[PDB]
DNA sequence: CCGACAGCGCATCAGC
DNA sequence: GCTGATGCGC
DNA sequence: GTCGG
């Protein structure tokens, strides 16, 4: 935190483009912004200091300017008084409601918890069960409690089928501290990319889990892809744990070094990583890195044995997933 | 300038 | 029912 | 909002 005050600010800046002018590129402008200042091993003296940054151009390093002088920016003090965008962004944080939705009740007068509460009749599925563990959501998950989270969740996939295998991806593979929520990979050997030879797969993981009282809602569900909630056990007299936001991926498993990549992040690292690969002509998704031709269409899948053949195609470095945290 | 800016699964809707 | 577009999240 | 060509 070097530059706690200029990161904090261009966030706030990524989040209010997102969430209210609905411009996403002035979304990940900023969020790329953020994210270079952030790995930047100097206390920034000035905004020119910063330009000479990537992804620091001319309008933020004003801005920069600007914050380091006042210490502040009329432009967030302007959009912190305005009513309507502080409630746009306020109700985007409930998981299920983006910056349409939010800006949607807004405009029907729902403008706070209160509001959201007691019109509970009109959210989908998803936005119901984010505003029912509000709060809960918006606490992180110790290390201590991933790791227990962890055990649960491999214990309980080896279970149901010894051929599972779970790998926690997300911050926790990265070693961070805290989590926001769980990231875990599947993959069973029946299927791969060439052949689904059993259904069900995810949903029986899914299933074992909830038997278990271990997941407690669904947000949303398919055949490879989970997302829901979950909940660690206490004990007696003990008072409970936050209910946390789960995710659970399903992958081919001749795919899972693209797959364990991919789901690694961070997402602004997935991003940056992206990127470079089409300037060295390849795209990478969490399934394949495949060469793009000349007319531009993709290719044929490279093989891939280690996530750094990834990084060898590229031409980078191999990066540890501690040092991935973008 | 000016086009590109990562990639994609699931839920929901429109239009048929 | 379907596909295609959009919203939202990882 | 920023950048490469
Ligand atoms: O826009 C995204 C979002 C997520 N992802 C990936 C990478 C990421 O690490 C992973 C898990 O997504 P999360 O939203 O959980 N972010 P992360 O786990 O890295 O941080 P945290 O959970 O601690 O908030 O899925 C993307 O590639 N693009
Ligand atoms: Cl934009
Ligand atoms: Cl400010
Ligand atoms: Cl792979
Ligand atoms: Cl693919
Ligand atoms: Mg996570
Ligand atoms: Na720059
Ligand atoms: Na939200």
């Amino acid at each position: 935190t070097l530059n706690g005050g200029i990161t904090d600010m261009l966030t706030e800046l990524a989040n209010f483009e997102k969430n209210v002018s609905q411009a996403i590129h002035k979304y990940n402008a900023y969020r790329k912004a953020a994210s270079v200042i952030a790995k930047y091993p100097h206390k920034i003296k000035s905004g020119a200091e910063a330009k000479k940054l990537p992804g620091v151009g001319t309008k933020i390093a004003e801005k920069i300017d600007e914050f380091l002088a006042t210490g502040k920016l009329r432009k967030l003090e302007k959009i912190r008084q305005d009513d309507t965008s502080s409630s746009i962004n306020f109700l985007t944080r409930v998981s299920g409601i983006g910056p349409s939705a939010a800006r949607k009740f807004v405009d029907e007068g729902i403008k706070t918890l209160e509001d959201l509460r007691k019109n509970e009749d009109k959210l989908n599925h998803h936005q119901r069960i984010g505003l029912k563990y509000f709060g809960d959501f918006e606490k992180r998950i110790p290390r201590e409690e991933m790791l227990q989270m962890q055990d649960i969740v491999l214990n309980e996939v080896k279970k149901v089928d010894s051929e599972y295998i779970a790998t926690v991806c997300g911050s926790f593979r990265r070693g961070a501290e805290s989590s926001g929520d769980m990231d875990v990979l599947l993959t069973h050997p029946s299927f791969t990319s060439e052949s689904t030879k059993q259904p069900k797969l995810l949903h029986q993981v899914v299933e074992q889990l909830q038997k278990v009282h271990f997941i407690t809602d669904t947000l949303s569900k398919g055949e490879t892809k989970f997302m829901g909630v979950c909940q660690l056990p206490s004990k007696n007299d003990e008072k409970e744990y936050p209910h946390r936001r789960i995710a659970i991926r399903l992958i081919p498993k001749d795919q899972y070094y693209c797959g364990v990549l991919y789901f690694t992040g961070s997402d602004i690292f997935n991003k940056n990583m992206r990127a470079h690969a089409l300037e060295k002509g390849f795209t990478i998704n969490e399934y394949t890195i495949r060469p793009l031709g000349v007319t531009g269409v993709a290719g044929e899948p490279l093989p891939v044995d280690s996530e750094k053949d990834i990084f060898d195609y590229i031409q980078w470095k191999y990066r540890e997933p501690k040092d991935r945290s973008e």
